């Protein structure tokens, strides 16, 4: 069962609001978003993130959660991980794609 369709072109980009989501790949092999948390796994929102990012997109945001500290090269983009080494691929790409409205 397949979908999808083409013909539209969107160049103008007027009235888009595009969001831009952070994610990042983990040991299963499944790119998981950057999700907020507090208590459970505390971690940064995907805002916190790319909003780095932003002003320093060749960079790194040292940050310290869960009762361990974590830090994001973006320049290398990929997550390094200080608690207990993990290496871990990121990646940014929007939620959704296309004005089909969904």
């Amino acid at each position: 069962g397949s979908s999808g369709s083409s013909g539209n072109e969107v160049d103008d980009m007027d009235t888009s609001d595009t969001q831009w989501g952070w994610f990042y790949l983990a040991e299963c092999g499944k790119w998981h978003m950057f999700q907020p948390d507090t208590n459970s796994q505390c971690s940064v929102s995907s805002e916190d993130i790319e909003k780095s990012f932003k002003t320093n997109p060749c960079g790194s945001i040292s940050f310290t959660t869960s009762k361990f500290s974590y830090k994001i090269d973006f320049a290398e983009m990929k997550q390094m991980n200080l608690t207990t080494g993990k290496q871990r691929l990121i990646k940014r790409a929007p939620f959704s794609s296309g004005p089909s409205s969904g």
